[PDB]
């Protein structure tokens, strides 16, 4: 009746409404190190987040998404493998019921407690509508998190999870430095893919960072205390809103470092 996460209409039944499911390029994908390809060609990762302004945090009823202001490029990536500029619309997580489950990626099939993506579109297009009908649309750069110690710049976003704990419901979120959730290293491993939820556009050049970031267990818990459902429904926790790895097909991930 509306896809989910739930045994009857979860990453399994997918393809049923979005036939793309079963595609040649969808993600995630596993990070095999062995087989990656240092490409020495690849260029060095420009992040510039300083003029970043972010305005609503909401939740969507899969996952809760902190949105920006992308009239225009305050906060743009470029270089690496990428050509042109692309702004950051907005960033979530993906994430599990237990530490040992959550990322989307895995590195040599290990699961991490979760992942975050900051989604970026190219401004050659226009507006988001307009990239996604492109092969090198979108940009999405994935950040893993491993539970041990608390990460600083992630406790604004916890504080604020009360006020948004049922579908629907959103809460005024400015002033929030993306740059603090950033892992002291930008080497990074990078394939074609796609969209990791309905409808799965292949339009996504995905850039997985290698040094994953610290997250405390308290952190993970508040974000285990979402809902799924609108409030007055039947309460369902948010949790385990990851889709398992995909075939990599015709496909060669590419490492920027040896
Ligand atoms: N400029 S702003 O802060 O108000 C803004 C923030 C987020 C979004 C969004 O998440 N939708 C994405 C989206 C919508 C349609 C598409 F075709 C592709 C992506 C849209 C506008
Ligand atoms: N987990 S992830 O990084 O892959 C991801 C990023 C963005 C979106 C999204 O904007 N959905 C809206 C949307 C709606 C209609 C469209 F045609 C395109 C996008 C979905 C998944
Ligand atoms: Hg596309
Ligand atoms: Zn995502």
């Amino acid at each position: 009746h509306h896809w989910g996460y739930g045994k009857h209409n979860g990453p399994e039944h997918w393809h049923k409404d979005f036939p793309i499911a079963k595609g040649e390029r969808q993600s995630p994908v596993d990070i095999d190190t062995h087989t990656a390809k240092y490409d020495p060609s690849l260029k060095p990762l420009s992040v510039s987040y300083d003029q970043a302004t972010s305005l609503r945090i909401l939740n969507n009823g899969h996952a809760f998404n902190v949105e920006f202001d992308d009239s225009q490029d305050k906060a743009v990536l470029k270089g690496g493998p990428l050509d042109g500029t692309y702004r950051l619309i907005q960033f979530h997580f993906h994430w599990g019921s237990l530490d040992g489950q959550g990322s989307e990626h895995t590195v040599d099939k290990k699961k991490y407690a979760a992942e975050l993506h900051l989604v970026h579109w190219n401004t050659k297009y226009g507006d988001v509508g307009k990239a996604v009908q492109q092969p090198d649309g979108l940009a999405v750069l994935g950040i893993f998190l491993k539970v041990g110690s608390a990460k600083p710049g992630l406790q604004k976003v916890v504080d604020v999870l009360d006020s948004i704990k049922t579908k629907g419901k959103s809460a005024d979120f400015t002033n929030f430095d993306p740059r603090g959730l950033l892992p002291e290293s930008l080497d990074y491993w990078t394939y074609p893919g796609s969209l990791t939820t309905p409808p799965l556009l292949e339009c996504v050049t995905w850039i997985v960072l290698k040094e994953p970031i610290s997250v405390s267990s308290e952190q993970v818990l508040k974000f285990r205390k979402l809902n799924f459902n609108g409030e007055g429904e039947p309460e369902e926790l948010m949790v385990d809103n990851w889709r398992p790895a995909q075939p990599l097909k015709n496909r060669q991930i590419k490492a920027s470092f040896k």
